[PDB]
C-alpha cells in the first residue's frame, strides 16, 4: 500500500545543525542542492567548511563531559529519546520519503517501503541496545576487584553517502547515541536535504544540544576537516574504497582517531548446477539492479555453471528488458536515474571497456532520455576475469554473468579481489552451502537469497571492502571504549 | 625462590624462522645485537628485509588455506598446541630468563619471577579461550536463517617491543593462533634472541609448517615491510606514538590491513589527602620506576593533594636512594641498564630540561658507571604541567611528583594530554573511588594500586596511546573476522 | 604628486577569464571579498575549482601548441604586445591604485607611487627581454654542429599573494610571457580585483586566447588543482614557507612540474657602531613597517653594537610612534589595516609571546578601532635569539632590537634561521661591507639601505626562503626550457 | 688501441671516505658486492645509514664554512685540484676500467675507451670553468651600486646511478667543485667499487679534507637519508622516474632543499623516406644496444617511413644477430650482462608482454647462459603505440620499430609520453631536421645520429624525464646560488 504526499514538498531546513539550532556557515557561502532526475537546482545549503566543523567538534565535546545531561542521563533515556525519534519518522514518513526520492533520485516506492521502514526498525533497534550494553566482572590472578566499563568513545566523525542518505545516517547516529556518543555528521553533498529534516527532528525529541550536529558540505572540505581533526576520537565513513584510504591515512596523520570503513565491493554470486533456477535469477538480478545498481553490496559477478549458463542468461536478460525509466516519483516507474555526473560518466566509460574489451552485450549499454543521468540496464555474459567490467565496481544498472565448470576454480576466481563485501550461494545441497559459504572471503553471505540485510546483524567487509561491523550486537563495539578499573582489596573469594 | 643456570648461556637459534626451517636472509647480511650491561656483541642474527618479509607471508597465506591442517585442525588442538607451548616455555624458563635478562638488560629476578610467569600463564590462558570463540544464531526479520561465524583473519604480521620481548610476543601470537589466524612476527632489533628460542619451541611442540614465522630485522626495513604488505590481512604494533602513527599511515595506503597499537603512555597517579599514604608510596614508586622506567603504563605523573604533599615527597626519594646498580644477572643488584644509546640520550636530554626549567632535583640526575647505559634514578619534585618531563614519555627511571589542591583541576589536568593508557587513583573513599576513575580518560585505571596486569582482563589505551585492547575475552575480537550467513527458509519459527 | 580619481570605483571583472572571455564557474558558486579597512564585502566572485583549473590549463595547453600564433609570432611581438600592456596599466593606473587600496589594504600613495610605477617599469623591463633570449652555437668533441634552443617550458601555473598583488602578478607573467609560456594564475582569495581587471587589459593588449588565464578561487581547491595538475609544466608561488613545502610535494607526487618559491623571511639588518645613525634608523625602520609589516622582506631582526644600541632604540620608537592609522584612501592616514582575521590573529598572538617570554615593550602592543584589522605599529628592545618573535615571521608591525659586541657571533646569529631571503648590513668601513655581506646566507643583502628592489636585478632566497631567483637575466632562465641539437657533419671547422 | 692490466686486480678501498679518511660504518655492517657477469661476490663494502650520512654532512659543512680553506682558496686553485685528479685518474686508467667492467658488467673497450675518456674529459673541462663563473653588474633605478655574486650552494647530496659509475661520479662531482661547494656521494649497491678508488685519489690530489665525502650503502637507507637531510642544500640524482619523484617529495617535506634529477626515457626516433638508411639503421642500433640497453637516453621506440619500414627492419634485426655475449673482460666479446636480478626480471617481464600483446619477434626474446643476467638482443617489429613495450622503459637489450605514414601524426606519438629526454631525427632535407627538432619535446634532439655526448653541452630530460642540465655552461648555474648585492652610493654614473 503505497500512499503519497498530498501537497508539493516544501523545503524547509538548509542550515548548519550545531547545538540544536541554525547556523549560516563561517565564509557565507552556499552549496546548489539538484534534482538528479530533471538536473534542476531544487535549492541551496549553508556549506560547512574547516571553521564550522570546529564548531560543531566543540558542541560535540562540551555535550560530552563528564557531568553534562548526555553523560548522566539514564541509558534507558538515551533509548527512550531514540524510540521517539523514531516515531517522529514516522510521522514524517511521506515528507521524507518524498524529499529522499526528489533529493537521491531514488523510486519511491522504494523510498517509502524499503528506506523510511529501515530507518524507522533500525532506529528502534538501536534504542533497544541503551541500557543493555554491559562491561564484566573479571576473576583476575591476585587480591583486586576488576571490573570493566564500556564507555562511549566520544566525539565521533561519521560520513554519510548519497545512495542511501537517510538509513546511513540512521546506521550511523543509531548505534552511536545508543552507546552514548556525541556526533558531527557531514551528510554526502548530493544529498544533504533528510539529514537536516531529521536534525529538526533530533530537536523536537529533546536530545541535548550538541549531542548531534550535522555539517553539510564537501569531501575534500568538510570530510577532510573531520577525517584529519584533533579533537575527533572517531570517524565512521561509507563510500568508496579509494576514499576510505585517505580517511585511515588522515586518523593516521593526525591524532590516531579509530577508524571504521564501509567501502565498495564487487560481490559474486555462485549458482551451481542443482540449484532453484528461477529464485537464483530473481535475487541476483535484483541484487545488482536494486537502485540504479548504486549498492555497495551489488551482485557485479555472477558466476554460473556451464550446464544452465545459456538458460539463467536468457532468463536474467528477460527480466532487465521490462523496466520502465522515468522520474522516480511517478507509479509504475521502475528505474530512476544516477545520482549525477561523475557516476554517470565512471557507468558509461565501464560498459565502453565492456563491448570493446569483448564481453556479448545482451541488452542496455547506452543512456537514456533527454534530462537526467539515465542508463539503460545493462548485461553482459561471456565476461572474463581480467576485463575492467569484472574487476571494478561500475555502481550503475550493468550486470556481468560468467560461467564456471569447476567449483574448487570458481571459489578462487570469487576471492581473487580486494574488495570482500558479501556473496551469494544457490544450491540445494546442504554441505555445498555450508562449505561454500566458509570458503567465501566476504562479509555476509547469502544462501539462496541476496541483499537481505537486518538491523538485528552485523554487516561489513573483509579485505578492502572495510574495517569493522555495524548493526546487530558487533556494530555496538565499535562505538564502546573499554576501560578496565582493578581495585586493591585485602582478600578476594570467588 | 630464584634458581640460576648451571652453566654458561650459549646462542644457539640466530636466523629467520620460516615454516618451521631456519633461513639465511636473502641479502646475506647479518647484524649484530648487544649486551646493554656491558656494550659487548653477543652474537649476530641474520637480517630480514622486505624480500624475506614476503618469504614469511607467502608461507604465513599458504598455511592459512582453506583445507590446510591449521584450518582444519579442533579448535581444542589449536589450543592443545598452546598449552604445549606453554610447557616447553616452563621446562627452558632458567635458559630463557638469563637470555631475557642479558639480551634486554633485565634483572633476573624480574624475568624469571615475572616476565617467565606472565609468558606461561597468558599462554594458557589463550590457550583455553580456542575451542570458545564462538558465533551467534540471529532472529532476523523475514524467513531466514542467519548465523555468523568468527573466523580467523588471516595473516597477522606483529612488531614486538624490546622492553618485554618474551611477554609481549605471547601477548601477540597467543590471540592471534587461539583464534586461528597465522603469524609474521619482527621482534625489536634490540631483543631478537628469546623469540628466536620460542620459535624452535613452537617447532617442537608440533604447530603445522607456516602457522608461526619469525623474522627478525630493523623497523624501517623489515617493520615497514610488514606495515605496507599488500596480502597482510592485520598488523598489531606495541612501541612508540611516533611509530604508531607511520605504522597507520602504511595501512591506509596499502591494503587497509586492520591495526591495532598499543602505544606509549604519560600516566598520572592522583593522590588524595585520606589515602594509605605508605601504599601510595610504594605502588606510585615501582609504577614509575619498573624496568628502568622502560614501561608505556609508567605512573611518570604523581599529583599529590597539597597537605600530604611535602611527606609523600620525603617517603618517595627515601625509597629511591636505595637502590643498587649493575650487571642485571647478579644477585643483589636491582637496577639495570637502559635498552641502548638512543634511549639513554632521550633520557638525559630529558633530564636536563627538568633541571633547566626549574624542577627541584630530589636526588639522581645523571649517568652511573663506566660502561652500559645506566641512568641514576631520579626524581622531581615541584613539576608544573608546562614542563617537557611532565608532557614527554622519559621511557626512563625519572619520577615527577606534582601538588594539587582541588579535586576537578587535577582531573582535568589529569587528562590534559593527547595520552591515555593507564591511570592510579589513591583514596579510601568509596564515591571518590568509582567517580575519579570513571572521570579519567584512561584504558586502565588502578584503585589503591598500580601495574597490576593480568592475561583474564583487557589492556589497551584511550587516545594516542592506543586503538583496540590486548588479552581478557575482548582482545580474542580483534584476532577474529565477523562473517554472516543467511539463508532463505520457507517459513522460521522462533 | 598624487592624483586621485574622481569618480567612486565601479567593480566590474568578478568572473574567471579563460580564452580571453568571462566564465562562470562549474559549480556556479562564488565567493566574497573584503575591505580590509571596514570588514565591508565590496563584491562577489566567481570560484575556481579543480573542475575549472582544467578548462585554463587546457586553454594555456592549446595556445601553446606548435604552429599557433603565441608560438609562431616573432619574439619581438610578444614585447609589443607586453609594452601595450604596460601602457594600458599605465592609463587604468588611477583606478588599479584605489582598487588595489580599497581592496588590499594598502596606502593609496604607496599604491599610485610605488606599486603602480614597480608594475609598468617591471613589464616594460620583461618586454625588452623577449627578443633577447638567446641560445648557444657549441664546439662539441667530434663532426658534429651543436646549438642550444631556450624555449618556453610550457603551461606555467602562477599563485600571486595577497600583499601586492598587481606588482606580483606582473612579476609572474611578465618573465613567462617574455620567453613565451602560457599561464594559469590564480591571484590570493583576499585580492582578486586587480588581476581580473589586468586580464580585462590582456584582451585589450591582443594578446592571443590562452595565452593568459585568471581563475580566482581558493589555496586548497585552485591552488591545489594547480600543484597537482598532470599537464601543467612549471607551478611558481609566493607565499609562506609552510604552503611551499606543499607546493613542492605535490609536484613531486605529480608530475614532477619544475617549481620556484618565494617564501617568507626573517631578515636580519646588522649595524656597526661606525654607521650612519640616522640613515641606519630610517631604513631599518621601513624596512620592518612597510605596508604594516607584510613583506617577506622585513627587517624584523635588527642586532646593533652595543654602544649605539641605546640610542638607536630610542630614535627608532621615536620614528615609531609618528604614524597615523585608518582607512588607506584618505590623505595623510599612514598605516593601513593587516590584510585579514587570520594575519591579525597570528599576529596579536605573537605580540604576547613577545611580552611574556620577556622582551621590553617600547611602544605600540595592542589592536586598534572598532572596525578593521588595525595592530598598533609596535617594538621591542632586548629581544634574545630563543623567543618566538625573533624565530617566527610575523608578517605584522612589529619590530624586533637586540644587542650584539662580537661580529663572528653575529653573523652567525643572522645566519641561524632556517630563512635566508635578505639583510641589511650598515657600515662605512669598505671591507666590512664587502666581508660581511659575502658572508650572509642571504639572497638580496643591503650595504647602507634597506627594501631596494628593481627589474634589473635578481631576487630569490637562500635555504627555506626559496628555490630561484626572479627577475634580472636570471629570472628569465627559470621560465625557459633548454634544448640541445646535435647534427651529424662530414667535417667541422673552428 | 686496447691495452690491458698486467696483472689481477686487487681490491683495496671497501670504506666510508669522510674528511679523507676510511671510515667503518656506525652500525659495524658490511654488504657485498657481485660480479654480474658470474653472479660471485667480489668483495664486501662498509654499508652507510643515516646515522653515517650525518657524519659525512657534518665534514661537508664544515669544510664549506667562510675563512675555510676551500671557501678561501683562488678559484684557479679549485680548477687546479680538478686538473689533478683529472691526471690521476688518467694514470690509473687501467684499474679504473678494469674494477668498472668487472663490477658493472661493462665491455672492456667500452669502459677503457669511453668511459674513462668521458671521464678524464669532463673533468679537465670542468676544471676549466672554475675561474670563469662570474656574477654581473647592474644598472639598477636609484642612486645605488648594485651586483651579484654566483657563490656555490653549500653541501650538496649526490646519488650516482649503476650504469655509469665513474662517468655520473664526475658529471656530479665536477661541477659541484668548480662551483666551489663541498659533496656527499652516494654510489649505487651495486657500483661503490670505482668511486671508492677515485676517492683515494682526492685525496693523494690534495683536496681539503671534507670537501668531497662518500658513503656507499643503499637507496631506501643512505639515499634516503640525504634527500630528507635537514642540513644539505641540495640533491642531485640519476636513475629512475619512480625514486626521482620521492627524492622531490621528500626534498620539500624536509628543508626545501634544491632538486636537480635525470631520469629515464622512452626516447623516439624518426627516420624519414630520404634518410641515409644504412647511418639510420647503425645509429638507432647502437642507440637502443648500448651497454645492455642499460642508457636513460636508449633509442626505444623507432619510427620509420612506410616505404623503407621493411627494408629498415631487415637491416635492423641483422645487425642485432652479430652479437657474442659472454664475460665483459675477454677481446672480441661484443655483449656483457645486466647488473642484477630485478633489472634482469624486469626486462624479461618486459618481452614477455610484447610476445603477448602482439608485436611481431624478429630476434632474441630470451635468457642466455647457466651463469649472469644475460638477455639474448631483441627486436621487435609491428610495435603499436599502446604495447608496454613501447610506453614503459625497459633498460633492456630490446628494440621497438614502428611505422608511419604521416609526419604530424608521428610528432604527436614521439611526443605522447611522460618522458622527454631525448630523440633523433634522420632526413637530408633542412627544413624537416630544423622544424621536426623544434616541435619534438626532448630535451637532446639528434640528427642524423644518436648517443652523441660531450661535456660543452648541457643535458637534460623535458617533462618528467629530469629537472634542470648537467654540464655545458648550463649545467654550472644548478650549482650556484645567486645573491644581490645593493649599495646606498650619493649619484650614480654609467
Ligand atoms: C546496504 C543497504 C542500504 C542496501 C539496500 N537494499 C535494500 C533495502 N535496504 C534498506 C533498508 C535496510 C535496513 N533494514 O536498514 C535493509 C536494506 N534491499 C536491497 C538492497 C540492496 O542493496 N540490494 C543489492 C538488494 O538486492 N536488495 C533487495
Ligand atoms: C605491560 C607489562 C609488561 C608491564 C610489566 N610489569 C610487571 C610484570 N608484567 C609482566 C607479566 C605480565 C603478564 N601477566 O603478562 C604482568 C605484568 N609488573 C609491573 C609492570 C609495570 O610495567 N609496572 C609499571 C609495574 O608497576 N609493575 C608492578
Ligand atoms: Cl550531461
Ligand atoms: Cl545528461
Ligand atoms: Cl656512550
Ligand atoms: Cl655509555
Ligand atoms: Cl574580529
Ligand atoms: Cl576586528
Ligand atoms: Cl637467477
Ligand atoms: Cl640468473
Ligand atoms: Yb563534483
Ligand atoms: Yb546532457
Ligand atoms: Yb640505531
Ligand atoms: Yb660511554
Ligand atoms: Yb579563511
Ligand atoms: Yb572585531
Ligand atoms: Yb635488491
Ligand atoms: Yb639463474
Amino acid at each position: 500500500d503505497l500512499p503519497v504526499l498530498l501537497t508539493d514538498l516544501k523545503i524547509q531546513y538548509t542550515k548548519i545543525f550545531i547545538n540544536n539550532e541554525w547556523h549560516d556557515s563561517v565564509s557565507g557561502k552556499k552549496f546548489p542542492v539538484f534534482n538528479p532526475a530533471t538536473e534542476e537546482e531544487l535549492c541551496q545549503v549553508e556549506e560547512g567548511d574547516k571553521e564550522d566543523v570546529d564548531k560543531a567538534v566543540k558542541a560535540a565535546r562540551q555535550a560530552f563531559q563528564i557531568g553534562s545531561p548526555w553523560r548522566t542521563m539514564d541509558a534507558s533515556e538515551r533509548g527512550r529519546l531514540l524510540y521517539k525519534l523514531a516515531d517522529l519518522i514516522e510521522r514524517d514518513r511521506l515528507l521524507l520519503a518524498t524529499m529522499e526520492s526528489m533529493n537521491g533520485g531514488k523510486l519511491y516506492s522504494n523510498a517509502y517501503l524499503n528506506d523510511l521502514a529501515g530507518c524507522i526498525k533500525t532506529l528502534r533497534y538501536c534504542a533497544g541496545w541503551a541500557d543493555k550494553i554491559q562491561g564484566r566482572t573479571i576473576p583476575i590472578d591476585g587480591n583486586f576487584f576488576t571490573y570493566t566499563r564500556h564507555e562511549p568513545i566520544g566525539v565521533c566523525g561519521q560520513i554519510i553517502p548519497w545512495n542511501f542518505p537517510l538509513v546511513m545516517l540512521i546506521w550511523k547516529i543509531g548505534p552511536a547515541l545508543s552507546c552514548g556518543n556525541t556526533v558531527v555528521v557531514k551528510p554526502a553533498e548530493q544529498t544533504p536535504l533528510t539529514a537536516l529534516h531529521v536534525a529538526s527532528l533530533i530537536k523536537e525529541a529533546g536530545f541535548p544540544p550538541g549531542v548531534v550536529n550535522i555539517v553539510p558540505g564537501y569531501g575534500p572540505t568538510a570530510g577532510a576537516a573531520i577525517s584529519s581533526h584533533m579533537d575527533i576520537d572517531k570517524v565512521a565513513f561509507t563510500g568508496s574504497t579509494e576514499v576510505g584510504k585517505l580517511i585511515k591515512e588522515a586518523a593516521g596523520k593526525s591524532n590516531l582517531k579509530r577508524v571504521t570503513l564501509e567501502l565498495g565491493g564487487k560481490s559474486p554470486c555462485i549458482v551451481l548446477a542443482d540449484a532453484d533456477l528461477d529464485n537464483a535469477v530473481e535475487f541476483a538480478h535484483h541484487g545488482v539492479f536494486y537502485h540504479q545498481g548504486q549498492c555497495c553490496i551489488a551482485a557485479s559477478r555472477i558466476f554460473v555453471e556451464e550446464s544452465i549458463y545459456d538458460e539463467f542468461v536468457r532468463r536474467s536478460v528477460e527480466r532487465a528488458k521490462k523496466y520502465i525509466l522515468g522520474n522516480p516519483l511517478t507509479p509504475g516507474v521502475t528505474q530512476g536515474p544516477q545520482i549525477d555526473k561523475e557516476q554517470y560518466d565512471k557507468i558509461l566509460d565501464l560498459i565502453e571497456s565492456g563491448k570493446k574489451e569483448g564481453a556479448k552485450l545482451e541488452c542496455g549499454g547506452g543512456p537514456w532520455g533527454n534530462k537526467g543521468y539515465f542508463v539503460q540496464p545493462t548485461v553482459f555474459s561471456n565476461v572474463t576475469d581480467e576485463m575492467r567490467i569484472a574487476k571494478e565496481e561500475i555502481f550503475g544498472p550493468v550486470q556481468q554473468i560468467m560461467k564456471f565448470k569447476s567449483l574448487d576454480d570458481v571459489i578462487k576466481r570469487a576471492n581473487n579481489t580486494f574488495y570482500g563485501l558479501s556473496a551469494g550461494v544457490f544450491t540445494k545441497d546442504i554441505d555445498k552451502a555450508i562449505t561454500i559459504s566458509s570458503a567465501l572471503q566476504a562479509g555476509t553471505v547469502w544462501v539462496n537469497c541476496y541483499g537481505v540485510v537486518s538491523a538485528q546483524c552485523p554487516f561489513g567487509g573483509f579485505k578492502m571492502s572495510g574495517n569493522g561491523r555495524e548493526l546487530g550486537e558487533y556494530g555496538f563495539h565499535e562505538y564502546t571504549e573499554v576501560k578496565t578499573v582493578t581495585v586493591k582489596i585485602s582478600q578476594k573469594n570467588s
